[PDB]
């Protein structure tokens, strides 16, 4: 197996847990303890490669430590998640990218921008806005629904592809 260490980041309530559990366990959790942080492992084939995905679903308080810095820099690629009905979560993306670039000490870290909850009727964050930000960082952008499972496999598999590209 090729191992890939993925970290899922973004504001409380954007659906980091629901995206992870949809990929790992194939069901939608309506309630998942917002404070619970953990890593989940999944064997999957991506473009014919047998991959062991090790996925950190981030949680807890805004706390900076040498320990947390160390845990975060073991990530090889980052899923940067906002909700399409949460303007603040979209505005917070830059902050998360800056903390990733800081602990990785690099301007090129594999990353995918994810707009989650695309099943929801009214959006406050337009696809074009998110596309614009993705093009600026030079990363892929995908809209997902942890609820319907739309885009979920594609989001994680696209991040693995970015990590492969980075390896060259
Ligand atoms: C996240 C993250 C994170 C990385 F992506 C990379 C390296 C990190 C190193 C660290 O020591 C700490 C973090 C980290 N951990 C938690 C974090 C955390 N919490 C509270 C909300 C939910 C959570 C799961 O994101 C955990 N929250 C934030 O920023 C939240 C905002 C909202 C209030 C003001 N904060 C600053 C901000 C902006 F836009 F300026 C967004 N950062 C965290 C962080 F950088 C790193
Ligand atoms: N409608 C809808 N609700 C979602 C989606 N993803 C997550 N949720 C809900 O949004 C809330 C927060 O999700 P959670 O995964 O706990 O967010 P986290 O704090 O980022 O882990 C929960 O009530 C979830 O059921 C989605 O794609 N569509
Ligand atoms: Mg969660």
């Amino acid at each position: 197996m090729t191992e890939y260490k993925l970290v899922v980041v973004g504001a409380v309530g954007v659906g980091k847990s629901a995206l992870t559990i949809q990929l790992i366990q194939n069901h939608f959790v309506d309630e998942y303890d917002p404070t619970i942080e953990d890593s989940y492992r999944k064997q999957v084939v991506i473009d014919g490669e047998t991959c062991l995905l090790d996925i950190l679903d981030t949680a807890g308080q805004e706390e900076y430590s040498a320990m947390r810095d160390q845990y975060m820099r073991t990530g090889e690629g980052f899923l940067c998640v906002f909700a399409i009905n949460n303007t603040k979560s979209f505005e917070d993306i830059h902050h998360y990218r800056e903390q990733i670039k800081r602990v990785k000490d690099s301007e090129d870290v594999p990353m995918v921008l994810v707009g989650n909850k695309c099943d929801l009727p009214s959006r406050t964050v337009d696809t074009k806005q998110a596309q614009d930000l993705a093009r600026s960082y030079g990363i892929p952008f995908i809209e997902t629904s942890a609820k319907t499972r739309q885009g979920v496999d594609d989001a994680f598999y696209t991040l693995v592809r970015e990590i492969r590209k980075h390896k060259e």
